[PDB]
């Protein structure tokens, strides 16, 4: 049933708002993709508390999860919305944000860019349905857990393998629930990527004078504070 209310709860619009107009360069790009983020989880937590068993687990659960895998939700979201209206075109970050390979180009981020594009351009190729990528969303929000288990964990591996069979019940077809699930593992591989990069620009806040909100600040001092390292585990799907 799940999928039905997927429909229903699946996020609405998000804007970045950019005064755009003189030059924007590096410092100009980055302050306002993050200040866009900030805006979009606001959303992703609005998503998240409404979806089917995920809902269930104590809000410690919960919000642990939205944290260790905000990224793959954002960039994730990214692919398909510049899926679905530039037709892979373009990365439709938000409305009043489109990138061309001149704004990826002088983003300073054309590599990372190139790569959410390539995500996108798997969806077109393989044609995929709503119905697919709300599933596939929720196996990336149950896709990373802390190295030792969650507290519900029990629970959570049941809820997981259920929206697995959830997935593979969409898929009805082998190989397609096979291009599906390689493409989430792929992910994990373009996140840690944007992760490293997101982090150090952190670090150098003030010195690159590329600025984060505030929830996104409590976000990364959370995150990669100490998982730079690695006791943040993705839970793949294939080998
Ligand atoms: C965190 C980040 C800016 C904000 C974006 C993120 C990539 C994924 C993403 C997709 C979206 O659809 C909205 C903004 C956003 C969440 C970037 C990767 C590097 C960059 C920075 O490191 C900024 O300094």
């Amino acid at each position: 049933s799940p999928v039905m209310v997927l429909e229903n709860i699946e996020p609405e619009i998000v804007y970045a708002g950019y005064d755009s107009s003189k030059p924007d360069t590096a410092e100009n790009l980055l302050s306002t993709l993050n200040r866009l983020a900030g805006k979009q989880m606001i959303q992703v937590v609005k998503w998240a508390k409404v979806l089917p068993g995920f809902k269930n687990l104590p809000l410690e659960d919960q919000i642990t999860l939205i944290q260790y895998s905000w990224m793959c939700l954002l960039s994730f979201a990214l692919s398909w919305r510049s899926y679905k209206h530039t037709n892979s075109q373009f990365l439709y970050f938000a409305p009043d944000l489109v990138f061309n390979e001149e704004k990826m180009h002088q983003s300073a981020m054309y590599e990372l860019c190139q790569g959410m594009h390539q995500i996108s351009l798997q969806f077109v190729r393989l044609q995929l349905t709503f119905e697919e990528y709300t599933i596939m969303k929720v196996l990336l929000l149950l896709s990373t857990i802390p190295k030792d288990g969650l507290k519900s964990q029990a629970a959570f591996e049941e809820m997981r393998t259920n929206y697995i069979k959830e997935l593979r019940k969409m898929v009805t077809s082998w190989q397609r629930f096979y291009q599906l699930t390689k493409l989430l593992d792929s992910m994990h591989d373009l996140v840690s990527d944007l992760l490293e990069f997101c982090f150090y620009t952190f670090r150098e806040s003030h010195a690159l004078k590329v600025e984060f909100p505030a929830m996104l600040v409590e976000i990364i001092s959370d995150q990669l504070p100490k998982v730079e390292s690695g006791n943040a585990k993705p839970l793949y799907f294939h080998r």
